[PDB]
């Protein structure tokens, strides 16, 4: 199943188009600052990304309708080191038909969804999910 394409701005104002990431595995995470699990999971994600960025895994962490200030505050408080984009009007959340937050779509280098994850993720689970979608062994 093809992952719905979208264009959003990242927290530095850079245009990110999902299809631009083909050839990489994509860890597509929907979240808000009201997700107490994200306070746990974002540091885990950041920590795993130190390894998986150079294995061809990209994170796209889609913030669901919050202001740039509230998103920046959260990224700083929780040591985010990965791309975060602003779904300001929730249209991307709606296209993915996402209800429970956080929700993660694991997308392969071919641009297909291989797994949808809801509920809590341990750092071990995050490691294995990234391993699932990485394009090589680099």
């Amino acid at each position: 199943s093809d992952a719905p394409n979208f264009v959003l701005e990242d927290t530095n104002g850079k245009r990110i188009e999902l299809s631009d990431l083909k050839g990489k595995g994509v860890f597509l995470n929907f979240w808000g600052t009201w997700c107490e699990p994200a306070k746990k999971e974002f540091p885990y994600m950041a920590n795993q990304y130190k390894h998986f960025k150079s294995q061809g895994v990209e994170i796209v962490a889609v913030n669901v309708g919050e202001s740039k200030i509230a998103v920046h505050n959260f990224m700083k408080s929780y040591g985010v080191n990965f791309p975060v984009v602003l779904d300001t009007d929730r249209q991307v959340l709606d296209a993915y038909d996402v209800s429970p937050l956080p929700t993660t779509f694991l997308i392969n280098p071919e641009g297909k969804v291989v797994k949808v994850v809801t509920g809590t993720m341990t750092e071990s689970m995050i490691h294995d999910y990234m391993n699932l979608i990485k394009p090589g062994e680099t």
